[PDB]
């Protein structure tokens, strides 16, 4: 599929797919169990801190990582091909309104008193989705290259590597790349949209930090996101597969025990418009 | 009404409706009296707390609700004819009213009690739709362990009969809802669903926070058009037209052990309909 | 005059008027004195509190309420018998709020930012904003809606709810009650936390409003002379001037200053200017 | 020249013309002394205080002031030329030197005097005019009250040779005044005249509070069209153009009893002239 | 040439290059040792600050500068010329995500019980980019003339003017003006894009203030930055060389001793479209 040529008419020569991609903040899906921990799916375990300068040892579970999923389209296939192309979607980021209790155990607004309201989740906040023919191309960029991640459970850049990470791996260094390939294994706060590559996918992110900052959310059925490039051409689907990341994280609870920090990740909802295109 | 046809032309094949929705924040309109409650309305009831990690009981009155109107539309009927909505002007009305700062809130200088009476601030959660069917609803909690109440709201466990599983905390495509009823539906728990309502056109914001500046913005000049891609706005059927709405401005908080009550604003809408052909 | 024909055209068909609003918020323009009250002018006077859930009593010169003018335009029709008629229709607006430099007035005696030492600046104005404009060919059409349905406005000196309706207000007007509705057609009367631009009429007036809340919150505002607002409707209809009368309504508050005092907060309002394009247009 | 007719073409029909305008905080550009006073060049001096409710003097080197410019053009001359504003490419110029935090203002840390020096906060101005005439200023001021001096700055009083009345708190029509001076009419006092200056156009912003992060873009890449509705730009009485700004940041803190001083920064003009045939 | 004809035609007459570029916030790309200073790159060493009203010397590894690269373009070259003209630019910052890493040593955001989480980056933010055809003309103007800055290892205005600032540097001194030659040499909080000259590029900045500000930053591979003039012309390649500048500050991390900051930046990818210009 190297030449794009016209469009394909006819019957079944459009096709309209959906899927919700789950949040994965730390707490896997299972044990089902709300006293086993399944009270924490949604969220990440308690953010662990640091012991000195030199020891940064975080849980599995305390890392965000990248939701993903490849979705199989109707099959297709002579010289000239079809393949699947992406032409738009309509994305939504659900349940921001779960917000809106206040009447939990967290820390409370009232410290003095143990009084007021639960404290909403507030903070740092990270809206990222992509939709394309391959899977997302990943850079690696940490803040500390020196930070102790397990070796198993998760993808980090000694996984791809095979060797410790260097002082480079704090600003661009392109030995450290990857593909999202897996669902739940990618900590966001490693592995980034990288610009050099995703010639067939298109990506979209936004970030704000802080510590209390008021948590932002639009939502609507109304809007969709055009994914043809420059030329008129979407996303091309290689083998038939298509594939949707994410991550969105809406800020942190805090508990009233030391202050204990959960991440509050929120499901996404991926509607795409596909359409068969000649290539040769 | 699968296949749509041309417009409807001649003698009354537009028109217009208006309807006001009034907040649902927990109090409800009656009783009337402003010393048995009715001092409330517009507002819930102070905020309770859960007692511990695994005991969250909050009281149906402080649980903002979903507001919702079915309006009769004008009769109509191999080709037949049904409502399109076109296009609405929607206004969040009584902003001017958060300027009220001389009450008995928790005042600005607590150290002498002195100041002003600290008005409305906090979470912001404003959402509308309008469709052809009631509003399809997707049920999402903070906590699948929260004891809501059996009666008087409608919860996940009103539909399921199954107390909320852990998969409620994130999306759980089996916990689903229509928003058939005025102040019933909490807000914490059912959201718009953007797997189905493809004849609802809905738009939703959220700003979190405490003490964060409530922002509205409100005037008789905006338009929001109804049509789809295809130029087709959400068709009435059965001749109902649905209108959903949500409008907290955030909480104002007592001089008692900081009660915080939410505060919900009426929504005025106008739709511009007109007649379609279909078959 | 409810049919909407041509443009008119020929001499003096296009005119332009210009007026200014200041603000009402609280301290009427007199006395001048600047000993006696008139020191206060473009300001509330002190913000007083209620004393207890059931006893809110705010002063008059407390309370912020509506700005407007009715501005008479030149007589069109020598005989309102003919068939085809003239009215003036309102086309566009270029309005302005000005004075927001003077808050860069930090030299004051107001609460101090360095309150160990009573040094650092004196605060600026800050928190809770609002600004509406409106311009319609009647008077501006009023929904009430308060706080609390509590509170004992006076009877003397502002029009509320009750001035209306000749009955205390009821748990509705909370919310939003049809029965509680006025026009806006006194200057300086009334209350901005009472009476907000009725969605359900002002067919014939364009409103356009914002709030924005908080204590500390800065305030922000825009101001040039090269930004003109359309007044015509999705039909190409402006406002349309019944008995040549031109209606201006506004409210343009910026926040509170804050006292050396028991944090005593007073009110600050900004002028609004308005300059009007008018035209004739042919009406039946 | 009050018939507008067509645009002149030919030889030297256009020209663009540069300036930059300096901010006028306060302290003068003299002395140049780092030591003497010129160390606060860019910035007012130290902000003095009203000593009661009836006593507010402040010093005429705390009140930053309009920043102005008359620019000669090329000379020209029943039917006569006249040069006209076409537009304007204006940039303030220096917000990176706000990223100095090494300093030693008021530090962040205050208990052990550690962390950084305190950057530029608070109150941000900015506001900016081209004419073909001196931009026409009207009065309001916070306080009709406070005593400014009567040499060295152009107050209310200079203009109407009479003490402030209380209006002058509001818009009085009476407190009028043109921009005929740098340096000298203070932007507490007088603002753009929107009642005139149908020969200029002017674009302003306020942004209040204390400690408001300072907020500023530029690029070479953005043109303000200067022509009105009927395409019209200022039209340069006597082959004069007028520039007229003012850009606060906000003030920097001492580690002294807190006390504050205004920054702000310089402003480029380049402004595209054509000539306009006139009667 | 300095007359601009027309687009020229026919075999490889358009091209595309892409470079990032790393930011210099203060310690050098080497020492790599994460023990011997490298695990400051990507950031700027602990700020020093001024011992009294007249003594503010600032050391060099405390100063974030401008980066920038020179690119070298494809061969061109009887009258009339052909030049490379640079039409439009896709840029993004990169690595936004791993200021999400609140699990490190940074000051604590419950210091009673030294608990909660890692304070996240936070405080003033400073984003610019230019693409031009020779070097970003520089106007110098600074905080305070009577900063010692160090004559070694850094491009100051003394630098060129060879005598010390003058009151009039802390405003417009049209005689303070450089240009950007040289990577992490040019300190940011004195040399400024310089309005007055720069025909031959295109600059875009933007600056947030405070201390606490949440930062914020958006991503996306879909957005394209058009270089060309009002006339349709974009910058000209002097000697086929391609001039890349850029600095992005995302605030400071406090350490948990005596509230040190440290400045952090973020990478910038730039991906520029140029075509064949005929000139004369
Ligand atoms: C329990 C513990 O100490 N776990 C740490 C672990 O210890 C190992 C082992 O589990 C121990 O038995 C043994 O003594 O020691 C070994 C190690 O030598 O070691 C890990 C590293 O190797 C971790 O340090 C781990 O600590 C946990 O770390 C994670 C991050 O990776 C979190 O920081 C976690 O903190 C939380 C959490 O679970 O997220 C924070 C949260 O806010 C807390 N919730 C509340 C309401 O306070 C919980 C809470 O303290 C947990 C501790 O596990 O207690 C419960 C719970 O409420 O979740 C108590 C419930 O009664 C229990 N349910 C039942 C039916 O018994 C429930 C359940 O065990 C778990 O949820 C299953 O995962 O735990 O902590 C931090 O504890
Ligand atoms: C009163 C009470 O204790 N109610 C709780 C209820 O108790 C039951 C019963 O009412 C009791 O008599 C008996 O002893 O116990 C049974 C059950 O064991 O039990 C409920 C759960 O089943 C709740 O716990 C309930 O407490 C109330 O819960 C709601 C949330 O659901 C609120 O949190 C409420 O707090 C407020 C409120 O009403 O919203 C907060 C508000 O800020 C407070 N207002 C002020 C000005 O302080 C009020 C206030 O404390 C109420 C308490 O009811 O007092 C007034 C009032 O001001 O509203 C006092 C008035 O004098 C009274 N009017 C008259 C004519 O007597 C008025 C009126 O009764 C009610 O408004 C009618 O609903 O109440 O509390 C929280 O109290
Ligand atoms: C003074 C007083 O107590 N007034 C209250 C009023 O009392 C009535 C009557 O005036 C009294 O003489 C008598 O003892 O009692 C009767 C009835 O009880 O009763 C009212 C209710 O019926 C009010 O409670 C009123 O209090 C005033 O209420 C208003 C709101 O409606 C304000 O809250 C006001 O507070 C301010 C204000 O005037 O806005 C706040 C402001 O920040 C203060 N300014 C300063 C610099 O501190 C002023 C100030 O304290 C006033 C109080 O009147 O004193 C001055 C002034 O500075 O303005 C002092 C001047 O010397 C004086 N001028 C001259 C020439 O003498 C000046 C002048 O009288 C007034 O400005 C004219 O209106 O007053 O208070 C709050 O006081
Ligand atoms: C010094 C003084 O008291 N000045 C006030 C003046 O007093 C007059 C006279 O100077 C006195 O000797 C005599 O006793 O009284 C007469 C008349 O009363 O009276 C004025 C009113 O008429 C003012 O009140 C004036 O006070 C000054 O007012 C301005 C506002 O108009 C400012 O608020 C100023 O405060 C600053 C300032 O200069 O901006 C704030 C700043 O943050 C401070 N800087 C530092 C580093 O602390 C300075 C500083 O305190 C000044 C005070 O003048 O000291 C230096 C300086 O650092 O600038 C010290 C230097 O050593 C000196 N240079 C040399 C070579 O000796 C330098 C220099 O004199 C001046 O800059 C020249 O203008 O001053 O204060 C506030 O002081
Ligand atoms: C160490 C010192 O005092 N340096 C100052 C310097 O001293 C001179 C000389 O270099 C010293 O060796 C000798 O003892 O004394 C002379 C004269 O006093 O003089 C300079 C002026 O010319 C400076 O004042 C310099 O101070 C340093 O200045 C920079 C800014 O220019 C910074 O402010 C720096 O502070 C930091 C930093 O390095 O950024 C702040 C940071 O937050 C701190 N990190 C931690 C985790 O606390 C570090 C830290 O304190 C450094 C101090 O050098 O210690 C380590 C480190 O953690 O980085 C400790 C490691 O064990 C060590 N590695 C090894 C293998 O031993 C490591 C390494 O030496 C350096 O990183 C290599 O550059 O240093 O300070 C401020 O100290």
């Amino acid at each position: 599929g190297m030449e794009v040529l016209d469009l394909v008419t006819g019957p079944d020569s459009v096709t309209e797919i959906e899927a919700f991609l789950n949040p994965r903040m730390g707490q896997p899906p299972t044990p089902e169990s709300l006293t086993e921990g399944g009270q924490y799916y949604g969220w990440s375990r308690g953010i662990n801190l640091a012991t000195s300068d030199t020891e940064d040892s975080p849980g599995n579970n305390t890392l965000p990582t990248w939701s993903m999923a490849k979705l199989q389209l109707p099959m297709l296939n002579c010289d000239t091909l079809q393949m699947w192309e992406a032409v738009s979607v309509k994305t939504e980021v659900v349940g921001s309104g779960s917000l809106l209790d206040v009447h939990g155990f967290n820390k409370p607004t009232d410290t003095v008193n143990t009084k007021g309201i639960s404290t909403p989740v507030e903070g740092s906040q990270y809206h990222v989705f992509a939709v394309g023919g391959e899977p997302l191309d990943l850079q690696g960029l940490v803040t500390d290259a020196r930070t102790k991640y397990k070796e198993e459970g998760v993808v980090t850049i000694k996984t791809i590597t095979k060797k410790d990470m260097v002082n480079k791996d704090q600003v661009l260094n392109p030995i450290s790349k990857a593909k999202l390939d897996k669902d739940g294994m990618y900590p966001v706060e490693i592995w980034h949209p990288d610009p050099a590559k995703n010639e067939n996918t298109r990506y979209f992110g936004n970030y704000t930090g802080g510590t209390t900052t008021p948590p932002v959310l639009q939502f609507t059925n109304t809007l969709t996101t055009v994914l043809l490039d420059e030329n008129g051409v979407g996303p091309l689907c290689k083998g038939e597969g298509l594939y949707l990341s994410c991550v969105d994280i809406m800020g942190w609870r805090v508990t009233r025990n030391y202050d204990v920090h959960h991440w509050r990740g929120l499901p996404r909802y991926f509607k795409i418009t596909l359409r068969k295109r000649w290539v040769k």
